[PDB]
């Protein structure tokens, strides 16, 4: 398409397991090459955290049929996300270390 608003970035909503504090849903910017671990770092610091290694968490996209599409590390969220919902979440991942 054509139009003056040719910008290539967008903003998504991201929750966390906070519970009491309510659904975070913070406005997180998404660039053309924003990979999962880059976006996670922004979400973590938006949660008033001492924001930690993104490798300890995983990026998740919410889908309208009550499903979850988990975005892997080497995928640009901007293209990895299905694009059916601008809503996402972040959760601590339990998976091991740097064994070669």
């Amino acid at each position: 398409s054509m139009g003056p608003g040719a910008s290539d970035c967008r903003i998504i909503r991201v929750q966390m397991e906070l519970g009491e504090d309510g659904s975070v849903y913070k406005s997180i910017l998404v660039t053309s090459q924003d990979k999962a671990p880059s976006v996670i770092s922004r979400v973590l610091k938006k949660n008033n955290r001492d924001s930690a290694v993104a490798s300890e968490y995983e990026l998740v996209q919410l889908l309208p049929g009550e499903r979850e599409l988990t975005i892997p590390a080497s995928a640009n969220v901007f293209y990895a996300m299905d694009g059916a919902s601008h809503d996402f979440l972040l959760r601590q991942r339990r998976r091991s270390s740097t064994a070669t």
